[PDB]
């Protein structure tokens, strides 16, 4: 019931420093990668639910939700997919992620762009193009809610979630944007990116916008 600190394998840590310092334009592709991961997670609970339709009871709705938090300079990406267990918060960044990270690093050395990260299965880490820090909140039907946190360094933490909204089921990525990357808190900006790169998504992409009620 405490804060469990871990170290990244050199491969994961290696990719994060590259992306976070990268001065590459076209930073906007991070959102395509995260939406694709959200859709994959929803595919899995929808598939699991096809036989046992009661795995959906923890959150009956299947959605992708984007929440700008302007005062916090935070952007949240939430899904009601299958979710990740505490085991996964420390054992979903390995195996498929161990291979995909190391081979992607070698492709980058050969000349590959960060736009290709997704075809190596590690598109998650493209968030560091725009964020210098991230928390990942997740809730799997067969486990409690947990929080994963990293600031692109070799160390990340995992903590039982006693402070965030209850997800019901699924995952929410909390991106702490950089000061030069705050454009991605704006409704018009998010619409453009989603419509350009995420046209073929089987689930509703909901955008939560906060607006002052005018005179
Ligand atoms: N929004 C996101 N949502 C989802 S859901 C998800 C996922 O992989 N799997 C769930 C969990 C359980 N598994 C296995 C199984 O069923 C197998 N089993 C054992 N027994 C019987 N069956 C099972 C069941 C119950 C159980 F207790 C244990 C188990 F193993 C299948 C369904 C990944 C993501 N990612 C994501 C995508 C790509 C990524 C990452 C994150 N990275 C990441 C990872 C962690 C933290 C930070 C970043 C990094 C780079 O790449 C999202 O962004």
């Amino acid at each position: 019931a405490k804060v469990e600190t871990h170290e990244f394998t050199a491969e994961i840590s290696q990719l994060m420093s590259l992306i976070i310092n990268t001065v590459y334009s076209n930073k906007e592709i991070f959102l395509r990668e995260l939406i694709s991961n959200a859709s994959d997670a929803l595919d899995k609970i929808r598939y699991q639910a096809l036989s046992d339709p009661s795995q959906l009871e923890s959150e009956p709705e299947l959605f992708i939700r984007i929440i700008p938090q302007k005062d916090q300079k935070v952007l949240e990406i939430r899904d009601s997919g299958i979710g990740m267990t505490k085991a996964d918060l420390v054992n979903n960044l390995g195996t498929i992620a161990k291979s995909g990270t190391k081979s992607f690093m070698e492709a980058l050395s050969a000349g590959a762009d960060v736009s290709m990260i997704g075809q190596f299965g590690v598109g998650f880490y493209s968030l560091f193009l725009v964020a210098d820090h991230v928390q990942v909140i997740s809730k799997h039907n067969d486990d409690e809610q947990y929080v994963w946190e990293s600031n692109a360094g070799g160390k990340f933490t995992v903590t039982l979630d006693e402070t965030n909204e209850r997800l019901g089921r699924g995952t929410m990525l909390r991106l702490f944007l950089k000061e030069d990357q705050l454009e991605y808190l704006e409704e018009k900006r998010i619409k453009e990116v989603v419509k350009k790169h995420s046209e073929f998504v089987a689930y509703p992409i909901q955008l939560v916008v906060t607006k002052e009620v005018e005179k």
